[PDB]
């Protein structure tokens, strides 16, 4: 059997639209980052109390996340079909997917040279110790780095990378969606574009089985999101935490 259908004119269009959507909303130069409140890295050596006391990298990482949520919304608006949903569902989907899409999309600055996100030079190079200094614990960070490496190693084409983001976002099992059929319809259209792409275009050899691995990463993103939730709740109990966040971050993770 081994059937290999040609991508349809429409599928191609979808891929074009998504590549362009991404390039419009992902500055590979990180040129805006000098506009965020400053990275502050005063050493905890090995401490939760200090890290909560200071939260030194929270202003900087929360501006980075607030900014990225903005670009995500932007990206989501150009996904073919997104606009056909009601704004009520559009927002439900943006809200519940934001943290996951940031994680996926942060794969583009992630480097296996030293397991960091290099945005970068020194000041915009983010390591595990920076994430701890923004008040997160190892139970989110370590599965996150593992997630970044797993994803890197999939060596996705940009096409697969932007399809995966679109699919993560337009998900019919988000708690609180109204019109699940429509969202599924939009997702199936992307998944099918992705499944076909992989068979049409992906080396590697012998596998259309990369599709399976991609879906596994979506499941992974679910767990990281739950863990992020619980660590965000905790963060939010630090007095004056709200000042170190932004309106958009509070509303999206509230
Ligand atoms: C868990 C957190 C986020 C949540 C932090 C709060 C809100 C306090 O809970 C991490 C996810 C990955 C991210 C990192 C980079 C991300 C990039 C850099 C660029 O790729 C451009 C992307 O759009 C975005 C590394 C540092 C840690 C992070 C911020």
């Amino acid at each position: 059997d081994s059937l290999r259908p040609k991508l349809s004119e429409e599928q191609q269009r979808i891929i074009a639209i998504l590549l362009d959507a991404h390039h419009k909303t992902y500055d590979p130069t990180y040129s805006d980052f000098c506009q965020f409140r400053p990275p502050v890295r005063v050493n905890d050596g090995g401490s939760v109390t200090l890290e909560l006391s200071q939260l030194s990298m929270l202003p900087h990482l929360a501006d980075l996340v607030s900014y990225s949520i903005q670009k995500v919304i932007g990206f989501a608006k150009m996904i073919p079909g997104f606009r056909d949903l009601t704004s009520e569902d559009q927002i439900v989907l943006l809200k519940s997917s934001a943290i996951e899409v940031i994680m996926l999309r942060s794969n583009e600055s992630f480097t296996m040279d030293d397991m960091s996100w290099t945005c970068g030079n020194q000041d915009y190079k983010y390591r595990v110790s920076d994430v701890t200094k923004a008040g997160h614990s190892l139970e989110l960070i370590e599965p996150l780095i593992k997630f970044q490496v797993g994803l890197k190693k999939l060596n996705l084409h940009e096409e697969e990378h932007v399809l995966l983001m679109a699919i993560c976002i337009v998900s019919p099992d988000r708690p609180g969606v109204q019109d699940a059929a429509l969202i599924e319809a939009i997702q199936d259209r992307l998944s099918n574009t992705l499944q076909t792409y992989i068979r049409c275009r992906h080396p590697p050899p012998g596998s259309h089985l990369l599709y399976a691995k991609m879906i596994q990463k979506l499941a992974d993103l679910r767990s990281l999101n739950e863990e992020h939730s619980k660590q965000y709740r905790c963060l939010s109990f630090q007095p004056e935490c709200s000042m170190k966040l932004t309106p958009l971050v509070l509303e999206v993770f509230g």
